[PDB]
């Protein structure tokens, strides 16, 4: 007995999250529709923020006010460029609104708050870009951009988990944990996608890091600077790896198996992707991905328990530890963080 509003939301879930839709749809029914609503709302936010054919005069209010649109039956939007990939989510958004309002009031307050905080951070970002540079210059800015597009997702999901008693409530008292969750994923994708993003005039690597390796960011992609480029990505990987232990801390707080799988799978994939990118020069030439046999192993190792997941983390931390070379100016610090991850897992298990 699935309503068509529900079928549409799940259809759009397949079309926007692609492979991830499968693990979302295996979520415990207490949070299956809430998490689905949460994702389609944030994806609806992205479809507005990313369409450069929408002028700031129109886009900025939609982003700041989107939390209030969730309360308006039949809200639609057809002002995307006719070729935006996820247009139809916003033109048929009345299904998300229907299912948003069917949600328990505690879930609606969480999703509405995150939509509000996130949409306004996006609107602030979209504004600066139009009237300024908006280039990531400091690690602090880098970390701030990741908190708004990914750390806030972690807050929302954690708030839903704790509300459904699927997560230890102490996860809300230590918000560095869900922040590390989102930053680990977002930083790994920013590292791996650096060429793709640069070929679309998007640059998220902080100048505080890449300026120690090249004079201009574009220099990273020239074949003659492949050595400094590797060293730069190494420090990028080092910065991402500093979140891994707090990620293990967060997963230890999850109390329901389908919620564990939903959070553990992307984390295990992130550390594998990080290991594939570490000292890999292909990262600056194309989009590299982990092999299908590896991804399929990881999916088995991320859908069991915390012990099995920690062994996967220990394995890829050791692989990064071994690829680490003294020629790298980040040599010592990479070994230290890898050792801390390995020795921490050895202490638990
Ligand atoms: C758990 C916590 C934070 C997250 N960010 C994206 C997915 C996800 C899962």
């Amino acid at each position: 007995n699935e309503t068509e509003t529900q079928k549409a939301c799940f259809k759009f879930l397949d079309l926007t999250s692609r492979s991830f839709s499968a693990v979302i749809k295996e979520l415990h029914p207490e949070l299956l529709l809430p998490v689905c609503v949460f994702y389609l709302v944030l994806r609806g936010l992205d479809t507005i923020e990313d369409d450069t054919s929408i002028p700031l005069k129109t886009k900025e209010p939609m982003l700041r006010e989107f939390k209030d649109y969730l309360e308006q039956d039949g809200w639609t939007f057809d002002g995307n460029r006719p070729e935006e990939k996820d247009r139809e989510l916003l033109v048929q958004f009345h299904n998300v609104i229907t299912e948003f309002k069917n949600m328990k009031p505690a879930y609606r307050e969480i999703v509405k708050d995150i939509t509000d905080k996130m949409g306004n951070g996006m609107a602030d970002y979209c504004r600066k870009a139009e009237f300024e540079d908006a280039s990531v210059k400091t690690i602090e800015e880098y970390d701030l951009y990741c908190y708004y597009v990914a750390g806030l997702v972690g807050e929302g999901l954690t708030r839903l988990f704790v509300e459904a008693e699927f997560g230890n409530p102490a996860l809300l008292s230590r918000p560095r944990l869900h922040k590390s969750m989102g930053l680990f994923l977002q930083k790994t994708n920013i590292i791996r996608d650096v060429r793709e993003d640069h070929d679309d005039d998007r640059h998220f690597w902080p100048k505080e890091i890449w300026s120690k390796y090249v004079t201009e960011f574009e220099d990273l992609f020239k074949p003659e600077n492949r050595e400094t480029a590797l060293n730069c990505g190494s420090e990028m990987v080092l910065n991402a790896l500093e979140h891994a232990e707090e990620c293990l801390f967060y997963l230890a707080g999850l109390r329901e198996q389908s919620v564990f799988n939903f959070c553990a799978i992307p984390q295990a994939m992130a550390i594998a992707t990080l290991e594939l990118c570490f000292r890999n020069p292909d990262m600056f030439d194309r989009n590299i991905k982990i092999t299908k046999g590896e991804a399929c192993q990881l999916m088995m190792e991320s859908t069991q328990n915390l012990h099995v997941l920690c062994d996967t983390f220990r394995r890829y931390a050791r692989r990064i530890h071994k690829k680490n070379t003294p020629k790298d100016p980040n040599f010592l610090k990479i070994s230290i963080v890898c050792g801390k991850i390995e020795k921490f897992i050895d202490t638990i298990f």
